[PDB]
């Protein structure tokens, strides 16, 4: 059936206009960040440190490929307003921009062989493939609200967690221009998670008590299914440079943030999410 | 199952040239100052104002469809990951195009005129029919047909609604509005091209019998859209005396759409001889 022409002179929810204006006013492309000034500092990393960074960036690239090309678009049919549909087309585009920014970093700093090996690792890593399957299954299913749970967990939990490393390097005066690129991605991702979680809460208010309890159950279930897999992914990547336990605190910190974006309470208390202060500055 | 995109290996570089051109042409409606058209706008008859708002509202409808359904419906049928990325850009920019008509309206028009135009768009049977013909193709299960419909939408239906703002611009009226429409045109020319190109790439992957079916469908769909567009054009442009010339522009654009899909021009040059001031104004 019918599509109505959109009328931006009759807003149904002013939040849609505010998010449009913010997301569009923050438009950027990766070519405008001078990553080539990181070449000296990338030279000071060991082969193991460079491999870890490339692998983490390849995993993030996967999540943005999923969010732009499947995630954000699968939300469009469930919009409450026409203007939300428009915002979702911007979010899809910007996820593609985020995914391409990693290729711009690699193109400036790394060799073809190192890149090919990072992409091959991502195809074969069981934890990365499992995290993709879990969100893809929710996006392709037929329950709108559960899809926004998965999306917010992708934006505010899974994604945010791989940002640890560029911020760890930045805090040691390394790879500072790469860190600037990543802060452009975070500035988008904080809005996406906020907006999608907002629309989730508006959707929740229109269902009965039973459905609402079902969604809180599902949120916790998917959160801990993702969290379990994310810990295993985190261990295999970070164990050798010794950052695992601090990244796991960052994961707990971010899980709380995902829950709050959805309108639920923080689960982990403050003294168990106490990330190295330098990492928090760098965001 | 979804692989991370690698922009350092391209199955088809065309995807990266198109990405570079579309993203490099990024714009938002507020950058164009339409308020300088306020005096020009007062020189139109109520009829000419109504015609302009109705045409703009039809175009808004098609951009709403193309951003929110069309471009995204094309993403599962992509040949490359880079094409899927391009399509997210196209979907976004269609939402910008649609928004731009609201920017024009909010500067120049009254609330009651805006509402009249949106209501006409809900009710007009030729506009509803064009919308249903393309939505049915977009929501169907035949990828190459969907590309035919999307190319006819970008290169034939949309482009035809650009006649009016270029008409006004050729009389030195509404020239800022015109600069806005030329930003849309610069994106649409690439959209139609690119999608038609991907149609041609996809034709090489099926067999000769299927290609022959698609050529039939293309003609049939064109004839149906053309005829519906003539009725639409007549009801809009008959009173101001523009119909004959717009109909030449419809054929002119029907040729571009066919050629974007890799087919021959249907109408001969003596049938597409649109007022040269309108072509130049693009
Ligand atoms: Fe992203
Ligand atoms: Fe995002
Ligand atoms: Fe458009
Ligand atoms: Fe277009």
């Amino acid at each position: 059936d019918r599509v109505s022409a959109i009328n931006w002179n009759r807003l149904q929810d002013e939040k849609d206009a505010e998010v449009w204006d913010r997301l569009t006013g923050n438009f950027w492309l990766p070519e405008k960040v001078p990553v080539s000034n990181d070449i000296p500092s990338w030279g000071t990393l060991t082969a193991g440190e460079k491999q870890l960074t490339m692998r983490v960036f390849t995993g993030l690239t996967m999540l943005d490929t999923i969010q732009g090309t499947v995630g954000a678009v699968s939300l469009i049919p469930d919009a409450l307003t026409p203007h939300e549909e428009a915002v979702l087309t911007n979010i899809a585009f910007m996820e593609s921009v985020h995914a391409k920014s990693y290729s711009q970093i690699f193109s400036t700093l790394c060799s073809t062989a190192e890149i090919d090996d990072a992409f091959r690792w991502s195809e074969e890593n069981r934890n990365l493939q499992r995290k993709a399957e879990i969100v893809l299954q929710s996006y392709r299913g037929d329950e709108p609200l559960k899809r926004k749970v998965a999306s917010t967990l992708l934006e505010s939990f899974l994604f945010y967690s791989g940002f640890y490393l560029p911020m760890y390097w930045s805090s040691r005066a390394k790879l500072t221009n790469t860190a600037d690129m990543i802060r452009l991605i975070i500035r988008d991702e904080a809005v996406h998670g906020y907006y999608i979680g907002y629309k989730f809460q508006r959707g929740l208010a229109l269902v009965d008590d039973v459905t609402r309890a079902e969604l809180k159950d599902y949120t916790y279930e998917l959160l801990f299914e993702l969290y379990d897999n994310e810990v295993e992914y985190t261990q295999d990547l970070y164990d050798e440079v010794g950052l695992t336990e601090d990244v796991k605190k960052f994961l707990r910190y971010n899980a709380n943030k995902a829950l709050m974006n959805l309108g639920y309470e923080a689960l982990f208390p403050r003294d168990e999410t106490d990330v190295n202060p330098a990492i928090l500055s760098a965001l």
